[PDB]
């Protein structure tokens, strides 16, 4: 039973993925989005990637499947591999560290203007140690913090 408060937040993600507002996420748009994220996925990956979110193999993604894909993860096993790439995917420094600055560097290219007072707070609001920066160890805390 997904609460509305959750179903809403998800909507925000879509508008971020489907810039065309067609109502379906395609590979051409997916790669383009990940291509600007500093990532360089292969053709076999992007195409095969959609499959993961495409259980019906229709060639596109909808709301029911868009949430299921994310929700499912919460209702199944997880691979620290995804937490590594995504995380290291932001630390272009390959150092594995995301400072309130670096985060603002990438999250900024997203195409949305964010405020420092917010980012600084978020990162500092999640940093169980409050070091103004997030470490790989902290990343687990969130998933290990009931
Ligand atoms: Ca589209
Ligand atoms: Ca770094
Ligand atoms: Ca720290
Ligand atoms: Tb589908």
């Amino acid at each position: 039973q997904l609460t509305e408060e959750q179903i809403a937040e998800f909507k925000e993600a879509f508008s971020l993925f489907d810039k065309d507002g067609d109502g379906t996420i395609t590979t051409k748009e997916l790669g383009t989005v990940m291509r600007s994220l500093g990532q360089n996925p292969t053709e076999a990956e992007l195409q095969d990637m959609i499959n993961e979110v495409d259980a019906d193999g229709d060639g596109t993604i909808d709301f029911p499947e868009f949430l299921t894909m994310m929700a499912r993860k919460m209702k199944d096993t997880d691979s620290e591999e995804e937490i590594r790439e995504a995380f290291r995917v932001f630390d272009k420094d390959g150092n594995g560290y995301i400072s309130a600055a670096e985060l603002r560097h990438v999250m900024t290219n997203l195409g949305e203007k964010l405020t420092d007072e917010e980012v600084d707070e978020m990162i500092r609001e999640a940093d169980i140690d409050g070091d103004g920066q997030v470490n790989y160890e902290e990343f687990v805390q969130m998933m290990t913090a009931k």
